[PDB]
């Protein structure tokens, strides 16, 4: 179908691309360089950032939360302003990305009136923002922001809030824990498939690339664990997540994201990681969903995990299975049983779902509360 595609962010990719970022930010620039919870400072990647842009009028200002307060970036706002910062860098994941995305756009917003309607109309009023790059330790216009003061989380989009630039080194994610590495290439994976296994449309160059995405993650996402410091399998996996989340693969063609919604209220209620809740979702919800993704699921059997034998129920049963096994060798478990959850909140869970409105998900707007009572019980 129709489409609307823009990915404005120029990619500095590879070792040592850091190479590259003096130049891409004014010689009198005013930068301000943003980060989180000062692991960056650990690594020495903080560091390589100072000495590429030494000389340079260069400030600091960390503690950027997971789920980045409102509270905090508005101090940002404040330093941004007060000391005249023409340039914003933020260095870590998408946290420290998110919540300087905000800083860009509220520090353009006019002057008295409050910053937080950027988040009432998702950055659909965004004009201007201060220009802003970033280095990106894992792969990360889409900002989630919290004002905690009593656990809010909104999201905002907008083109002048993308970054002009980010610089992507494999090598910075060689000291990422397993648990991380694992639930990355999860993450990554189960983003390609809210937008592929779906319904088909006869979007041949968007399943193909999606296809190719979660074909490189399954070759080589498991070695990114077994070879931490392999160069070449680390960039293979930072590039093709860096896919997954971009903007191509989606573009006119059917988003599911239930797997996304449902898993959500899990790690709300139960604290469970991000991946880890779409490690357990996906498969049940798949299963649940077999007839309306039928034609998908059986084009991913075949493209994705060669299997060509067999009736189609068995042939969707077996993709079922081998995504299953995927994630559990990646360490990523996939029922609720093996975080000791035993079902009993599934009734405070659909609650929940009925709060934030997610009452009609899926490509089909077919998963109603009944349904996702089936999924989160298959889950078990
Ligand atoms: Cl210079
Ligand atoms: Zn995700």
């Amino acid at each position: 179908n129709n489409f609307n595609l823009h990915t404005p962010t120029r990619i500095l990719f590879g070792k040592g691309a850091i190479a590259g970022l003096r130049e891409q930010i004014p010689h009198d620039a005013r930068v301000l360089i943003t980060y989180g919870g000062g692991s960056v400072k650990k690594t020495g990647v903080l560091d390589q950032v100072l000495d590429a842009l030494k000389g340079m009028d260069v400030l600091e200002f960390g503690g950027i939360e997971p789920n980045p307060a409102y509270e905090t970036l508005m101090n940002a706002v404040k330093l941004v302003r007060e000391q005249k910062v023409t340039f914003l860098l933020a260095v870590g994941g998408g946290s420290v990305l998110d919540g300087t995305k905000f800083i860009a756009a509220a520090a353009n917003y006019p002057e008295n009136i409050d910053p937080w309607h950027i988040l009432q109309t998702g950055g659909k009023e965004i004009k201007s923002a201060i220009p802003m790059g970033c280095v990106l330790t894992l792969p990360a216009a889409g900002a989630v922001i919290s004002r905690k003061t009593t656990g809010d989380k909104q999201a905002f989009h907008s083109a002048h809030v993308q970054p002009v630039f980010a610089v992507l080194d494999p090598v910075y994610t060689y000291t990422l824990p397993p648990r991380q590495v694992a639930n990355g290439v999860v993450d990554a994976f189960v983003h390609t498939v809210e937008q592929y296994v779906t319904k088909p449309v006869d979007a041949k160059i968007q399943d193909r690339f999606a296809e190719g995405i979660l074909l490189t993650l399954i070759e080589d996402g498991p070695k990114a664990l077994k070879e931490p410091e392999n160069y070449d399998v680390r960039a293979n996996v930072m590039w093709a997540a860096t896919q997954a989340e971009n903007g191509l693969i989606g573009a006119g063609v059917p988003q599911d994201w239930a797997t996304h919604m449902l898993g959500h209220e899990l790690t709300a209620m139960h604290g469970l990681d991000h991946a880890q809740t779409l490690a357990i979702v996906l498969p049940a919800l798949w299963n649940e969903k077999r007839d309306t993704k039928r034609a998908k699921l059986l084009q991913y059997a075949e493209r994705v995990w060669n299997i060509t034998e067999g009736s189609d129920d068995e042939r969707i049963d077996a993709a079922i299975a081998a995504t299953r096994n995927f994630f559990e060798q990646l360490g990523v478990p996939t029922h609720l049983s093996d975080y000791g959850l035993d079902g009993s909140s599934i009734p405070a869970l659909l609650k929940k779902l009925e709060e934030h409105g997610m009452t009609q998900l899926g490509e089909n707007h077919d998963i109603t509360l009944d349904v996702s009572r089936r999924i989160y019980e298959a889950a078990r």
